[PDB]
């Protein structure tokens, strides 16, 4: 825990120049158009523009710790707004261009953005979610569950049980939730395109799942300001702010980024909404 490997921290940022960035976001659009099964992989980089620091960025939690400084929050977890990137991912699932969403983030923003939980794997847990030890019934709360490391929160199960409710926040020693990891692995294996957004891919097995897409000829796109463990295996690397990338991508796809109405929980995905017809590519 104290000694836990926190990985490569504070690597230099890379910025694709505008012309190279415009061309690569068009190539990503082309790949999304050509792909039957698109899986997105998200980490802490997608929440930095909402005031939540990442782990391994220049001002990341672990980076700052290494230099004896503190991470800085410009929001509480409760007052944090889903980013343009969060809301882009809601719309991409709604129009049938996103098959599955695998996230290492505990910030609860995917769930609160209105993203359907049956298409989301929260590999590291969710600050807002507590789970009954006895019946496994999960509860999505409007405030952070006040503990971490899978401890008793103090509340009891209300299913018509009184079981001990525990937080879902994995400590260093904890196995990933079997249900989320199995569905994430199946989604990544079956994918013909895996897009990583604001993750350095340094944590096993989370960071390895996008590689699973590469088996059987699938494509891998990595979007990130810093290098990532698997840059080598990427068909496409985009070095820019994930919000700039996703807003340009949505524009190329003819999709609007929907308004956020405040925190809303959607359990199950609907049939896809209408989407624009596809360009002639080849
Ligand atoms: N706006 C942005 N646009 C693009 N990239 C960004 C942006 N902001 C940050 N980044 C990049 O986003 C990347 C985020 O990388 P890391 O900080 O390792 O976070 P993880 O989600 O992969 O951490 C994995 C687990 O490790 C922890 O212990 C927890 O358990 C985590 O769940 C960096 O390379 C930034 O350059
Ligand atoms: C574990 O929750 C957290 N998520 C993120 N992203 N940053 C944190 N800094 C302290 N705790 C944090
Ligand atoms: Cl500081
Ligand atoms: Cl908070
Ligand atoms: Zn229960």
């Amino acid at each position: 825990p104290f000694t836990a490997d926190k990985g490569k921290c504070g690597l230099p940022e890379i910025f694709d120049p505008p012309e190279e960035l415009e061309r690569k976001v068009w190539e990503l659009a082309r790949l999304v158009w050509q792909s039957s099964s698109v899986v997105f992989h998200t980490g802490a980089g997608i929440s930095t523009a909402s005031g939540i620091p990442d782990f391994r960025g220049p001002h990341g939690v672990w980076t700052m710790e290494e230099r004896g400084l503190a991470p800085k929050f410009d929001t509480t977890f409760e007052s944090a707004r889903p980013t343009q990137t969060h809301m882009a991912l809601v719309q991409l699932e709604r129009v049938g261009l996103l098959r599955f969403l695998v996230s290492q983030n505990v910030d609860g923003l995917h769930v609160r953005s209105g993203f359907p939980r049956d298409k989301l794997a929260e590999l590291h847990g969710n600050m807002f979610v507590e789970e009954c030890a006895k019946c496994k019934t999960q509860y999505v709360r409007d405030t952070v569950v006040g503990t971490m490391g899978l401890k008793a929160t103090g509340r009891l199960c209300t299913v018509a049980c009184r079981g001990e409710l525990r937080d879902t926040i994995l400590d260093w020693e904890d196995s990933l939730p079997d249900r989320d990891l199995a569905l994430a692995d199946e989604a990544s294996r079956n994918a013909d395109l895996s897009i990583t957004l604001g993750t350095s891919l340094q944590i096993r097995p989370s960071g390895n799942l996008p590689l699973a897409t590469k088996r059987r000829g699938g494509r891998l796109v990595i979007v990130n300001l810093q290098p990532t463990k698997h840059d080598r295996h990427a068909d496409l690397r985009i070095h820019g702010y994930v919000d700039e990338v996703m807003t340009r991508l949505m524009k190329h796809l003819g999709l609007e980024i929907p308004a956020w109405d405040g925190p809303r929980v959607l359990e199950r995905a609907l049939p896809p909404l209408p989407r624009p017809p596809t360009p002639k590519l080849e």
